Protein backbone atom coordinates (compact mmCIF):
# COMPACT_ATOMS: atom_id res chain seq x y z
CA UNK A 1 0.00 0.00 0.00
CA UNK A 2 0.88 3.50 0.05
CA UNK A 3 1.09 5.44 3.13
CA UNK A 4 0.65 9.04 3.82
CA UNK A 5 2.97 10.46 6.81
CA UNK A 6 -0.05 12.84 8.31
CA UNK A 7 -0.16 9.98 11.01
CA UNK A 8 2.39 7.61 12.26
CA UNK A 9 2.67 4.52 10.20
CA UNK A 10 1.68 2.13 12.55
CA UNK A 11 1.22 -1.11 11.21
CA UNK A 12 0.48 -4.74 12.76
CA UNK A 13 3.03 -7.25 12.68
CA UNK A 14 2.70 -11.38 13.95
CA UNK A 15 6.14 -11.52 15.56
CA UNK A 16 6.61 -14.91 18.10
CA UNK A 17 3.38 -15.80 17.14
CA UNK A 18 2.38 -12.43 18.66
CA UNK A 19 0.54 -9.94 17.19
CA UNK A 20 1.73 -5.97 17.76
CA UNK A 21 1.54 -2.85 16.76
CA UNK A 22 4.95 -1.19 15.03
CA UNK A 23 6.07 1.95 13.25
CA UNK A 24 7.41 1.25 9.65
CA UNK A 25 10.56 3.50 10.27
CA UNK A 26 12.63 4.68 7.70
CA UNK A 27 15.01 6.61 9.83
CA UNK A 28 15.87 3.00 11.64
CA UNK A 29 18.80 0.90 10.16
CA UNK A 30 17.60 -1.85 12.21
CA UNK A 31 14.05 -3.40 13.73
CA UNK A 32 13.90 -3.08 17.39
CA UNK A 33 10.85 -4.36 19.32
CA UNK A 34 9.48 -3.94 23.00
CA UNK A 35 10.78 -6.26 25.35
CA UNK A 36 9.65 -9.50 24.85
CA UNK A 37 9.92 -13.39 24.36
CA UNK A 38 11.12 -14.98 21.58
CA UNK A 39 12.17 -18.03 20.96
CA UNK A 40 15.51 -18.66 19.53
CA UNK A 41 19.44 -17.83 20.63
CA UNK A 42 20.36 -13.90 20.91
CA UNK A 43 23.32 -11.88 21.53
CA UNK A 44 24.33 -9.06 23.36
CA UNK A 45 24.22 -6.08 20.84
CA UNK A 46 24.43 -2.25 21.70
CA UNK A 47 21.95 0.59 19.35
CA UNK A 48 21.76 4.23 19.40
CA UNK A 49 18.92 6.59 19.34
CA UNK A 50 18.28 10.52 19.43
CA UNK A 51 19.21 10.59 23.06
CA UNK A 52 21.64 7.86 23.22
CA UNK A 53 22.77 4.38 23.43
CA UNK A 54 20.67 1.41 24.60
CA UNK A 55 21.40 -2.52 25.27
CA UNK A 56 19.65 -4.52 23.37
CA UNK A 57 18.91 -8.94 22.47
CA UNK A 58 19.94 -9.38 18.75
CA UNK A 59 17.75 -12.16 17.58
CA UNK A 60 18.67 -13.51 13.95
CA UNK A 61 16.73 -14.47 11.11
CA UNK A 62 13.34 -13.88 13.21
CA UNK A 63 10.07 -15.10 10.95
CA UNK A 64 8.44 -11.79 10.60
CA UNK A 65 4.83 -10.86 9.20
CA UNK A 66 4.03 -6.66 8.64
CA UNK A 67 1.04 -5.34 7.36
CA UNK A 68 0.34 -8.83 5.93
CA UNK A 69 3.98 -8.75 4.17
CA UNK A 70 6.71 -11.93 5.44
CA UNK A 71 9.70 -10.77 6.25
CA UNK A 72 12.81 -13.18 7.63
CA UNK A 73 15.51 -10.93 8.84
CA UNK A 74 17.04 -9.66 12.36
CA UNK A 75 15.22 -8.55 15.28
CA UNK A 76 16.65 -6.26 18.09
CA UNK A 77 14.43 -6.80 21.32
CA UNK A 78 14.79 -4.18 24.28
CA UNK A 79 13.67 -1.04 26.02
CA UNK A 80 12.75 0.90 22.79
CA UNK A 81 10.26 3.50 23.48
CA UNK A 82 8.53 2.16 20.07
CA UNK A 83 8.05 -0.93 18.05
CA UNK A 84 9.94 -0.22 15.34
CA UNK A 85 10.42 -1.69 12.11
CA UNK A 86 13.82 -0.74 10.36
CA UNK A 87 15.41 -0.93 6.57
CA UNK A 88 16.78 -4.35 7.27
CA UNK A 89 13.25 -5.52 7.15
CA UNK A 90 11.53 -2.85 5.25
CA UNK A 91 14.04 -3.70 2.38
CA UNK A 92 12.47 -6.92 2.30
CA UNK A 93 9.05 -5.98 2.36
CA UNK A 94 9.78 -3.55 -0.56
CA UNK A 95 9.46 -0.58 0.42
CA UNK A 96 10.39 2.77 -0.90
CA UNK A 97 10.06 6.41 0.28
CA UNK A 98 8.22 8.54 -2.71
CA UNK A 99 7.96 11.75 -3.07
CA UNK B 1 11.97 10.88 -6.70
CA UNK B 2 12.15 7.55 -5.66
CA UNK B 3 14.88 6.35 -2.45
CA UNK B 4 15.71 2.61 -1.95
CA UNK B 5 15.98 1.90 1.79
CA UNK B 6 19.34 -0.22 1.27
CA UNK B 7 20.95 2.40 2.51
CA UNK B 8 19.91 5.37 4.84
CA UNK B 9 17.64 7.43 3.14
CA UNK B 10 19.66 10.70 3.02
CA UNK B 11 19.23 14.29 1.43
CA UNK B 12 20.33 17.32 1.03
CA UNK B 13 18.33 20.10 1.90
CA UNK B 14 18.22 23.98 2.77
CA UNK B 15 17.57 25.49 6.00
CA UNK B 16 18.91 28.81 8.02
CA UNK B 17 21.45 29.42 4.00
CA UNK B 18 22.92 26.26 4.82
CA UNK B 19 23.34 23.02 2.60
CA UNK B 20 23.19 20.00 4.75
CA UNK B 21 22.47 16.33 4.60
CA UNK B 22 19.37 15.02 6.03
CA UNK B 23 17.83 11.47 7.02
CA UNK B 24 13.89 11.17 5.92
CA UNK B 25 12.42 9.75 9.11
CA UNK B 26 9.28 8.25 9.10
CA UNK B 27 9.87 7.84 12.36
CA UNK B 28 10.25 11.23 13.75
CA UNK B 29 7.31 13.10 14.51
CA UNK B 30 8.71 16.00 14.47
CA UNK B 31 12.38 18.23 12.45
CA UNK B 32 15.71 17.82 14.17
CA UNK B 33 18.20 19.73 12.54
CA UNK B 34 22.18 19.45 14.04
CA UNK B 35 22.94 22.39 15.84
CA UNK B 36 23.35 26.07 14.54
CA UNK B 37 22.84 29.35 15.14
CA UNK B 38 19.90 29.78 13.71
CA UNK B 39 18.40 33.72 14.61
CA UNK B 40 14.50 34.07 15.75
CA UNK B 41 12.55 33.29 18.41
CA UNK B 42 12.06 30.36 19.55
CA UNK B 43 10.99 27.37 22.60
CA UNK B 44 12.73 25.30 24.84
CA UNK B 45 11.90 21.40 23.52
CA UNK B 46 12.66 18.42 24.87
CA UNK B 47 12.47 15.42 22.53
CA UNK B 48 13.18 11.67 22.87
CA UNK B 49 13.65 7.96 21.12
CA UNK B 50 15.75 5.46 21.59
CA UNK B 51 18.58 6.02 24.52
CA UNK B 52 16.38 9.36 25.89
CA UNK B 53 15.87 12.92 25.65
CA UNK B 54 17.90 15.60 24.14
CA UNK B 55 16.91 19.21 24.90
CA UNK B 56 16.05 21.49 21.65
CA UNK B 57 15.06 24.92 20.57
CA UNK B 58 12.10 24.94 18.75
CA UNK B 59 11.25 27.42 15.81
CA UNK B 60 7.96 27.50 13.75
CA UNK B 61 7.24 28.48 10.56
CA UNK B 62 10.91 27.57 9.44
CA UNK B 63 11.73 27.50 5.22
CA UNK B 64 13.42 24.58 4.45
CA UNK B 65 14.34 23.22 1.14
CA UNK B 66 13.95 19.20 1.28
CA UNK B 67 15.92 17.61 -2.10
CA UNK B 68 14.61 21.04 -3.86
CA UNK B 69 10.94 20.67 -2.19
CA UNK B 70 10.20 23.67 -0.31
CA UNK B 71 8.47 22.75 2.79
CA UNK B 72 7.48 25.82 5.84
CA UNK B 73 7.19 24.63 9.38
CA UNK B 74 8.50 23.73 13.10
CA UNK B 75 11.98 22.93 13.16
CA UNK B 76 13.98 21.98 16.45
CA UNK B 77 17.46 22.50 16.79
CA UNK B 78 19.45 20.76 19.00
CA UNK B 79 22.56 18.00 19.58
CA UNK B 80 21.48 15.59 17.02
CA UNK B 81 23.66 12.61 15.71
CA UNK B 82 21.80 13.33 12.44
CA UNK B 83 19.67 15.89 10.48
CA UNK B 84 15.95 14.11 10.69
CA UNK B 85 13.35 15.44 8.39
CA UNK B 86 9.95 14.04 10.45
CA UNK B 87 6.81 13.73 9.27
CA UNK B 88 5.89 17.56 10.00
CA UNK B 89 7.74 18.24 6.93
CA UNK B 90 7.60 14.97 5.06
CA UNK B 91 3.83 15.03 4.29
CA UNK B 92 4.76 18.70 2.82
CA UNK B 93 7.14 17.54 0.18
CA UNK B 94 4.08 14.86 -0.08
CA UNK B 95 6.13 11.75 0.57
CA UNK B 96 4.73 8.16 0.66
CA UNK B 97 5.92 5.29 2.26
CA UNK B 98 5.13 2.00 -0.59
CA UNK B 99 5.24 -1.51 -0.45
C1 LIG C 1 12.12 5.06 19.02
C2 LIG C 1 11.24 6.27 18.75
C3 LIG C 1 10.50 6.18 17.42
C4 LIG C 1 11.44 6.13 16.21
C5 LIG C 1 12.55 7.17 16.26
C6 LIG C 1 13.64 6.86 15.25
N1 LIG C 1 14.60 7.77 15.16
C7 LIG C 1 15.77 7.57 14.33
C8 LIG C 1 16.63 8.84 14.31
C9 LIG C 1 18.04 8.66 13.77
C10 LIG C 1 19.08 8.67 14.87
C11 LIG C 1 19.15 10.01 15.55
C12 LIG C 1 16.49 6.46 15.11
O1 LIG C 1 16.44 6.43 16.34
N2 LIG C 1 17.13 5.54 14.40
C13 LIG C 1 17.86 4.47 15.05
C14 LIG C 1 16.94 3.26 15.30
C15 LIG C 1 17.60 2.07 16.00
C16 LIG C 1 18.33 1.14 15.03
N3 LIG C 1 19.28 0.37 15.55
O2 LIG C 1 18.02 1.11 13.84
C17 LIG C 1 19.08 4.09 14.21
O3 LIG C 1 19.03 4.02 12.98
N4 LIG C 1 20.19 3.85 14.91
C18 LIG C 1 21.44 3.50 14.27
C19 LIG C 1 22.44 4.65 14.45
C20 LIG C 1 23.36 4.90 13.26
C21 LIG C 1 24.21 6.17 13.47
N5 LIG C 1 25.03 6.54 12.31
C22 LIG C 1 26.35 6.33 12.22
N6 LIG C 1 27.01 5.75 13.21
N7 LIG C 1 27.01 6.73 11.14
C23 LIG C 1 21.97 2.22 14.92
N8 LIG C 1 22.28 1.26 14.18
O4 LIG C 1 22.05 2.17 16.16
N9 LIG C 1 12.00 8.51 16.37
C24 LIG C 1 12.65 9.46 17.03
O5 LIG C 1 13.78 9.30 17.50
C25 LIG C 1 11.92 10.81 17.15
N10 LIG C 1 10.93 10.69 18.22
C26 LIG C 1 9.62 10.65 17.98
O6 LIG C 1 9.14 10.77 16.84
C27 LIG C 1 8.70 10.52 19.19
N11 LIG C 1 9.38 10.17 20.43
C28 LIG C 1 9.30 8.97 20.99
C29 LIG C 1 10.07 8.79 22.30
O7 LIG C 1 8.67 8.04 20.50
C30 LIG C 1 7.95 11.84 19.32
C31 LIG C 1 6.90 11.76 20.43
O8 LIG C 1 8.89 12.89 19.62
C32 LIG C 1 12.91 11.98 17.45
C33 LIG C 1 13.85 12.21 16.26
C34 LIG C 1 12.13 13.27 17.77
C35 LIG C 1 11.27 13.79 16.63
Amino acid sequence: PQITLWKRPLVTIKIGGQLKEALLDTGADDTVIEEMSLPGRWKPKMIGGIGGFIKVRQYDQIIIEIAGHKAIGTVLVGPTPVNIIGRNLLTQIGATLNF
